[PDB]
């Protein structure tokens, strides 16, 4: 369970580059695809009894939902704080 | 159905403000029980059908819970996020 937790939250760490790369571009579709599929790590991570790495995954969907949506100023602060929040739960 | 949706993103709304009043005077009892109620809320806005609503309500509960961790200032920015999501929300 906790190496399941950890390559999850390596999963989400990647998922959040690649968000990055798509919000550098004008990809519409990858950013609704990351979304679903962040939402659906959230609830793995919340069904394994963790809530502060769930939160991690919803606030990285948040701000690529923001960004998709117009909105790109503040879904870097989100992001920020996403990484910062991620790296300190892996380790 | 939509009547609920609404008066629960305004139990969110007085939710928000209980948790701007309760971080400048060192609460950390208050913290923690409004970051239950509001994952509850969350869970009931996704068994309810709406997902942009659930995320404004765990925005709320990421800022209360960094502010019960000791970071105040990231906080700041989830709350100005979160209110301005519910309030174009509430419309
Ligand atoms: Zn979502
Ligand atoms: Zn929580």
């Amino acid at each position: 369970k906790e190496e399941v937790k950890k390559l999850l939250a390596k999963f989400v760490l990647l998922l959040l580059e690649m968000v990055k790369r798509a919000i550098k571009k004008g990809d519409k579709e990858t950013l609704k695809l990351i979304h679903e599929i962040l939402d659906i790590i959230a609830e793995i991570f919340e069904e394994l009894g963790d809530d502060e790495l769930a939160h991690a995954a919803r606030l990285v969907s948040k701000a690529a939902e923001l960004a998709l949506k117009g909105k790109k100023e503040e879904a870097e602060k989100l992001f920020e704080i996403a990484e910062e929040e991620l790296k300190e739960l892996i380790e």
